């Protein structure tokens, strides 16, 4: 019954992990936080499906699925520079444990590898060297882990016409990219991300700048005058770097109901099953034939606070403004309810937040100044609404229909509220190994 | 299981060593701090590789590898005045322990030395007298320790075409030389460094000046009017002096992915595995054939604070300004979060820092005045950003495209943030013993 | 294992001796401080070299080496008025212990003396009557103790061509004479020194003046108008007087690497191995053939504070100014960090220092007024730098290249900093007994 995590016992992340999985009993026994979430997510999926089922693994590392008693079929294309290391590590643990266990199948996995090694285009029960689109093995359940570089409707179609009914997806929350922020943080998982255009800023999580005296004139022949989010984004998980795309990240922010219309029509649902401080598990059920009705709305439930505000910084010497997002723990948000009734300065908000934080800290200190600035702008915009009050049921657009728009500098989603976004829901258009590496793999299994 | 370090038990460096190696259990049993980091770094590498592997040692001292049960092949060119002492010390411990151990190979190492002594250009299993480029022995794993005077892409190529797949590098953090500072400190390892041009300053860690009355006129015929970093730099580790080069230090600040393009193409990765207050361990994997894509970005994760500011000093009598860098412990940085919300004078910052330090001191007292001055300049530049706020999404470069650059006097990287630097990622161009010493070595082994 | 010193147990010098020799266990059992440092320095050297080695002693007193089990060859020229007393004391202890010990060679030393007594120009295993240059015995290890009146490169050459590879030097720190001070103190060893020109001052450690009423006119025909250090200097160790030379003292302040170029070329290193409040042990390794590269820099690491300031005094009735140096304990320096943030008067600095000193005193009270005056001048010159701040990377030498030099009245080297000096590193030019005493020596051994 009990489940054990490989983290400490005095940390604050233990309680969050407990309350994210309330049907387990997690016990204690810069990547441990992300590991344990992934450990409990795989355990949940197994408990959720009947055994003796064929399980696909899209873009996997087979060394993690080797010691499990389930019909795993790992898919390992050569897409990144870290992939041959994943393959080579598998070939070692297979040889290094080729006779020490007589319960789980270990000799069959050895034969599959050396068959694919000999014949590099053969589909085998527990291995292949294809993508998620070109693989031809039939199954019923698919699993994704940290897969951010594929189009979700196109990938999900190609698993459907091969008999998959149930899919999961583990990874970072996609909500900050639907609000279109320029940079942000996932502070509990040691992660910062930023747009390419602001990598030379000064006071965000992921940046680097220089010392300078400054000129009163810097002529240029090229004039931008426009600073908006672009497609390419950089992630830093600890000290590991990952480039990603906005379009492919947003495509995994799926609505409640959507239809896939190809040569075989399907009707699909998407629900969020786990949620812990910026890391989520999604579940997608699929079924043949198109029926029901779609609205095109996606909903996010907020167990902690979500913030997004305007900041001023210097980027390569030039002063500019853009938006930053972050997550705030629920206990901190509850204890600021009284203070935000009136207008408070950013300096006084900062001192109050530091006092509330000394309870070891609840939140990281490098995000405190931008959180204190968002809270005071939110309290000021609430007062202005109350002092400029309109008539019930009446928009006053007045002689020609031209109305005035107000300025909004903070978006604050309190705990127990919900975001709702209008997205697309009808989908119809669906657009390595070599001898030196081959020889090295074959040599170990010999 | 447990690992023991040769340092005290009441020092503050024990905790830092513990939290830098969280998968060990370090126990207590001006160079002890640097020793223990190097002891645990070698222990980690051995645990990371399967035994019965051939291990190279670039620019080594064989007396340290003598008592280890691994296939070490030491490489010892005669490049510095301290090298013949390293050779002579080996020849003593070999004779001095030629019959007292019957477990580790000791007689084979004796034969290799006297073979090279007789024939000074023979490659032997456990010794040679070549550089890292001209050696011709084949292996699979290479190790570097305190190697600062070689070009990294050129050295790493020549280990590749001889079958090396895995390399490590231990040494000082290269981040201060990518920010291009003029001087700096590594206070936990008793080290200061400085540019040649500022050796006659007054108030930095490594300098020396004179008493003088001062003239109102000192005519010169040569006019410099330009003070910028130059290639040659001096290091002082305790009281030992080392000259180094900026270009060769910066070349070990490698990106996540890079390609080596010679007569045998390779694709390479670089990750940072350990990090403790300015001393790091890097790991480089390599593989044949070129594949994947490169961005050219290098990332540093900051577990403690990193500072860099402008200071004013007198150099040989003349008042000037330049930049200095240092490291600040994380506990000190966290406790200044509240104070830096407002504008504070350098004098008041200094008094607060002294109070926080008396907890034996957390940080060395000679760096406190320059840290207190950086903190107050940072707090002032944050206020100016907040009071000169722009419009969202708009650069205001105005009739001809000429914008104003602001002045930046402090760079402050708080704990849990990351630096990101654009470096080069495609590499294609890859450019002693004598009789009196010979006789002395041969005499001992006789 | 344990080592015992002949000093008390409640003194503050015991802790300093402990932390200067951290690999020993010193235990308690106006010259005791200097004795014990010399006792532990000889013990270290023996532990550092393999036994059955021939050890030279340059300018020695053989009565100290008589009871030791090592191949000592004492060298005793008749250079000073205290030398025949050293010889006569040896001749007594030899006779006085000619039959009471049957372990260490005592009869062989008796024969060597009476052979040299009979034949005054014979080289013998354990005695000779030559200088360090004219002696012709071959050996491998040399030792110097309190040798201040020889040229170091010339002396070290003549030990090289006779097969010496390893040399040591014990004595006073040479750093104050590289800064060119006019007078100074070594307060923990009961020593003061001064230049000949200031022996008639009033308020320094070593001086003497008169009572006078003073004239408003004292005509002279000779005009000096220049007061600068000259070669001859006087030392007072307790109440014993020693005259020395600046040039010969400075020649033992050797760089990290230097070359000796004679009829037999050598390459040499110099490291500082022990350091305790002004007394040091140096180690010099030497090797044949010239190789490597030299920079010409010498480095001093400061474990305590080092001060040097301008003082005003009366010398033979006339008011003048000159520079004085001293050493300050590290605990005192740490506790003044807060105070020196602002500007403090000399009177208020003095009262604070007296309060901190009553912890028996940490430092001698006669040096307190000049230390308090240096600290307040240093704090004032730091404020002026901060209020006259320049532009980064720019010397402003302005129409003709003539810049203004500032006044410097204090040099303060804090604990954990390093001095660095440019010295010469290439060396190529290398420029008694009578019957009444003879009869007296011979009579005892008869
Ligand atoms: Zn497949
Ligand atoms: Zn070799
Ligand atoms: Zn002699």
């Amino acid at each position: 019954d009990p489940v054990y995590v490989d983290i400490d016992a005095d940390s604050a992340f233990l309680k969050a992990l407990q309350r994210a999985y309330p049907m387990f009993e997690v016990e204690p026994r810069d990547h441990a936080n992300a590991r344990a979430f992934s450990h409990l997510a795989i355990k949940l999926i197994e408990q959720e499906i009947d055994p003796d089922s064929t399980i696909l693994d899209i873009g996997s590392a087979p060394a993690r699925r080797m010691m499990s008693d389930r019909k795993y079929h790992c898919v390992c294309p050569m897409r990144s520079a870290e992939d041959p290391e994943r393959l080579a590590n598998y070939a070692r643990k297979l040889a290094s444990a080729a006779g020490k266990v007589l319960d789980r199948n270990i000799s069959g996995k050895i034969g599959d590898l050396q068959a694919v090694m000999a014949v590099p285009d053969t589909e085998t029960p527990t291995f292949c060297l294809h993508t998620d689109v070109s693989c031809r093995q039939r199954a019923d359940v698919a699993i994704y882990q940290d897969v951010y570089a594929v189009h979700a409707p196109t990938s999900l179609y190609h698993q459907a016409i091969k008999g998959v009914r149930l899919a999961y997806w583990v990874g970072f929350d996609t909500t900050p990219f639907m609000y279109n922020a320029m940079a942000g943080a996932y502070p509990s998982y040691s992660t910062n991300w930023a747009d390419e255009q602001v990598l030379k800023a000064k006071n965000i999580g992921l940046c680097s700048t220089d010392l300078t005296e400054g000129r009163r004139g810097k002529l240029s022949i090229m004039r931008g005058k426009k600073l908006e989010p672009c497609d390419r984004v950089l992630f830093s998980v600890g000290s590991t770097l990952y480039p990603e795309s906005r379009k492919l990240l947003k495509s995994w922010h799926l609505p409640s109901v959507f239809h896939l219309k190809g040569k075989l029509s399907f009707t699909c649902r998407c629900d969020t099953v786990v949620s812990c401080e910026g890391y989520v598990v999604k579940r997608i059920t699929m079924s043949p034939g198109l029926y029901g009705k779609t609205t095109g709305y996606a909903v996010t439930h907020h167990a902690d606070g979500f913030l997004m505000c305007k900041t001023t910084d210097t980027v390569d010497g030039e002063r500019v403004s853009f938006s930053v997002c972050t997550y705030v723990p629920a206990t901190i948000c509850d204890q600021m309810t009284g203070i935000l009734a009136t207008e408070v300065t950013p300096e006084d908000a900062q001192k109050l937040l530091v006092g509330l934080n000394q309870r070891t800290n609840t939140m990281k200190n490098y995000m405190i100044p931008v959180v204190a600035q968002a809270f005071s702008k939110w309290a000021k915009e609430c007062r202005k609404d109350m002092e400029d009050e309109k008539l019930l049921g009446v928009r006053e657009r007045t002689c020609l229909w031209a109305f005035k728009k107000q300025k909004t500098h903070t978006v604050y989603k309190r705990p127990d509220t919900q975001s709702i976004q209008k997205v697309q829901a009808e989908f119809d258009s669906f657009v390595g190994l070599s001898i030196p590496l081959r020889t090295r793999i074959k040599w170990l299994l010999s």
